[PDB]
C-alpha cells in the first residue's frame, strides 16, 4: 500500500520500502533490485527503471526525545546540534533539505541514533566531573545504536507475546560498532556509548572506555596532539590495536586459530568488556530476563556468543550448543530462565515505521 | 615480642606508627606534614598522649632524625635497638614485583626504575627507604607495594583496548591500588567466618577519600577498578573515575588544557567535589544534600551507582558472590551509601538488616540473605607490619 524510502547521507545509502508490510522494493548506494547533487541520480534510477522518507541523523542531543517530522524549525535545530556532532550532523540535514526542494511533495520524518536513550536518568548519563561540563557544554553520556537497539528489544517483545515493559533486557548491538543497552519498563535506562560513539566497549578499531589517565601521560610522554588522541582512541586501537591483523572479527578468528596470540588476546579482551558491562545493567535493572544478540557480529558469530554468556548460571542464563550454531532465533539453553535471542536489526525498517506512524497516521 | 615500624614518605609528609607484632598493638603513630615548606608540623600520639609542635623540617632526612629522637626521647623505646624491622608503603611496584621485598640494593634500583610511571611517589617512598638504612643501618626492610596483591590479574583483565604497542613498549595496562587494604580485609573477612579466602568469592569496596573495587576469587586478586593510575575506576572525592576518553582530546580543542591540566581535572576538581559544588568530604556532602542541594543529593546517588555498576561486573566475572566488603573512611562509618549501595538485589540473594546496618555491626546482611556483607576496618599499617614479620623476621 505505502513507498517508504529510508535515507542515510560522503555517501549516501538508500533503501525504498513497501510498508506496511516492510517488502524491500530496491536498495543502493552512492542500485540493486530483486559510476561517474548525487540524490538526482537517484531520483532518476527511479524513473528510468513516494509516500514520505525517514532520514538518519546521529546526533539529536537532549531537544528529541523521539523522531520528528521534518520542517525548518527541526532542520533549525538539527544544524546547531553540529556542536556536538560535526562531520555526521550537517550532511544529514542537508540531504533533508535536498529532498526538501527536489522532491518537495513528501513528509519527511527524522530519525535520530541518540533519541532512543533519552530516558536515561541523570546517574546513568552524568559523567564525574565539574558541574559545568555539562550544564555550560553539554558534555554527558548520549548513546547511540538507538534505532538498533530499539527495534531488536521490540521485537523480542513480539517473538515472545508480552509487553516489551514486562521484561528486563540487556542488548548487545556489536558490528564494526559495539554497544550495549539495558531496556527496563521499555525505556533505555543505560547504554555504554557516551559522549561520542567512541567509547563504551572494545570495537573494531575503537578502544572503548579506557583509564583516562592514559591520555594527559600520552600527551607529555609523546607530544600527543588533539587530534592524535582522537585518532588513536577511535582509528588504532580495538581488534585492530590487539589484534595487529585486522579490524573485522573473523579475520582476527582465523588468526587466532593459526596460533596468533595477539589475535586471541583481542578475542577474550573483546568478550570481557562485553560481559563487564552486562553485568553493570544486570546490577542496575536488578535482574534481567532476556538478552540480545545483534549486528554483523551478534547475529553471525557463535563463538562471540559462547564466549559472551560463559559460567554465568548465577543467572539461570546458559546457551545450547547446537542452537547456538544455527545462530537460531532463540539460542538458550532448555533448563535456562534466561531467554538469549539472535535478532537481526533493521534499522531502515525501523526508521520506515518512524515516517509511517509520524507522517501518515 | 616483636616492634614493627610502618612508614608511608609522601612529597612533603611522612606517617609513622609503631606496632608491637605479632598482636598488632599500637604504641605510638603519627605525621610530619609540610616539610621543606612553612607550616611545617610534628605530631605524635602515644595510647594516653598527644604531642604537636610547628617547627622548621628541612628535608626527608631532618623529618626521620626528629622521629626517631622522639621514640626514644618521649620514652616510648629503651634504644633504637629495640627496633627489629620497618616496613615500607611503596605506591607502584609494575609487574616486577608480585609481593613485598626485602629491601637490598637491587629492590631499590627497581623502585627508582619504576618512577616513570608513579612519579610523585616512588622516587620519595626510596628516599625514605634509604634514610632509613642509613640511620638504622641494622634494622631489617621490606618495601610493601600499593599494586602487588592486583599481579595475578589474567591479561583480558590488565590489558587495555589500544595497540599493543603502548603496553608492550610503554608500560600501559592496569595495575590496580589499594592493594593492601584489599588484602588485608579479604583475609580478616575470611577469619571472622572461619572459612579459608579460597573457598569464596568476594567482592571488596575500600571507600575513602579514594576508592576502589576488587574483586577476590580462590584467594586471588582476578579485578580491580584503578588502572593506570589511582584516578580511574569508581567516583571519589575529587577524582572523575573513568569518563568517556575522547571528552579529554575535546577540551584540549576546546578550551587547550595542558596535560597537567587534564591530569588536574580528572584528580583535583572532579568526584564529589566537582559535581556536588560543595566539598570532597562526604560528610559535608550529605549534610548539603539534606538541607536541599540538588547537586549535593546528585553527587551522593551517582557516587553508589558507580560502584554499583563495578560491583555488577565484577559478580559477573566470577559466576557469582559470596561476601561483600565495606571499609575505608566511608564504607565503614556511612550505613547511608552502604544501604544506597545494597538496594535491590535480591536477584543476588542479598539484603541488608537495617538493625545491624545502622550500628555498622561486622556482619550486615539479613537473615535469610545468601551473600555475607562485611563492615571491616582496614589497617594497611598492620598489613605491613605482617609482611615485615613474614619476609625479615621468618623466626
Ligand atoms: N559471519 C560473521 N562473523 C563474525 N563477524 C562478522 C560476520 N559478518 C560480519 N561480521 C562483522 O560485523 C561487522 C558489521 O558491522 P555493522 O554492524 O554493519 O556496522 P555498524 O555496527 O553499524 N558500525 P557503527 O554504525 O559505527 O556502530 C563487520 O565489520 C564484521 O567485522
Ligand atoms: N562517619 C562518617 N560518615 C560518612 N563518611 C565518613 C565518615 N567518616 C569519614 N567519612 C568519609 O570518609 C572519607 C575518608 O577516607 P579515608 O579512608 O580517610 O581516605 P583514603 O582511603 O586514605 N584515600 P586514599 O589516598 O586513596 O587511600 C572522607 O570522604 C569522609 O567524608
Amino acid at each position: 500500500t505505502y513507498k517508504i524510502m529510508a535515507i542515510n547521507a560522503s555517501s549516501l545509502k538508500f533503501q525504498l520500502l513497501n510498508m506496511p508490510q516492510g517488502a524491500l522494493l530496491c536498495q543502493g548506494l552512492i542500485l540493486k533490485t530483486s559510476t561517474l547533487e548525487a540524490v538526482t541520480l537517484l531520483l532518476e534510477a527511479l524513473t528510468g527503471r513516494i509516500d514520505g522518507v525517514g532520514h538518519r541523523v546521529a546526533h539529536g542531543g537532549e531537544r528529541f526525545k523521539d523522531a520528528a517530522l521534518v520542517c525548518d524549525d527541526t532542520l533549525r535545530e538539527i544544524e546547531r546540534l553540529a556542536e556536538l556532532a560535526p562531520l555526521h550532523n550537517p550532511v544529514n540535514a542537508l540531504g533533508i533539505r535536498l529532498f526538501r526542494q527536489l522532491l518537495p511533495a513528501v513528509p519527511a520524518v527524522a530519525v535520530f541514533d541518540t533519541a532512543f536513550h533519552q530516558t536515561l536518568a541523570p546517574e546513568a548519563w552524568l559523567y564525574p566531573l565539574p558541574w559545568r561540563y555539562y550544564a555550560e557544554l553539554g558534555i554527558r553520556r548520549y548513546g547511540f545504536h538507538g534505532t538498533s537497539h530499539h527495534y531488536v528489544s521490540s521485537a523480542l517483545a513480539e517473538k515472545l507475546g508480552v509487553p516489551l515493559s514486562a521484561l528486563r533486557v540487556v542488548s548487545c548491538h556489536l558490528g564494526n560498532g559495539c554497544s550495549v543497552c539495558a531496556i527496563k519498563g521499555g525505556q533505555s535506562v543505560n547504554t555504554s556509548m557516551g559522549f561520542t560513539p567512541q567509547s563504551g566497549v572494545m570495537m573494531g578499531t575503537r578502544s572503548g572506555d579506557i583509564d583516562p589517565s592514559i591520555l594527559p601521560w600520552l600527551v607529555e610522554k609523546e607530544g600527543k596532539s588533539a587530534q592524535q588522541l582522537s585518532q588513536l582512541l577511535n582509528n588504532e586501537s580495538g581488534l585492530l590495536g590487539v589484534s595487529g591483523v585486522s579490524s573485522d572479527y573473523r579475520d582476527v578468528e582465523q588468526a587466532a586459530d593459526a596460533g596468533n596470540e595477539r589475535a586471541a588476546l583481542a578475542l577474550s579482551l573483546f568478550a570481557e568488556r562485553i560481559r563487564a558491562t552486562i553485568g553493570s545493567y544486570i546490577m542496575q535493572m536488578g535482574g534481567l530476563d532476556a538478552l540480545i544478540f545483534t549486528g554483523g557480529i551478534g547475529e553471525n558469530s557463535a563463538r562471540a556468543r559462547a564466549a559472551i554468556c560463559r559460567n554465568l548460571h548465577f543467572l539461570g542464563l546458559a546457551l545450547d550448543d547446537e542452537k547456538n550454531q544455527r545462530s537460531a532465533t532463540f539460542i538458550q539453553a532448555d533448563n535456562a530462565l534466561v531467554k538469549v535471542a539472535v535478532i537481526n536489526t533493521n534499522e531502515e525498517l525501523m526508521i520506515a515505521r518512524d515516517v509511517m506512524r509520524l507522517a501518515l497516521p
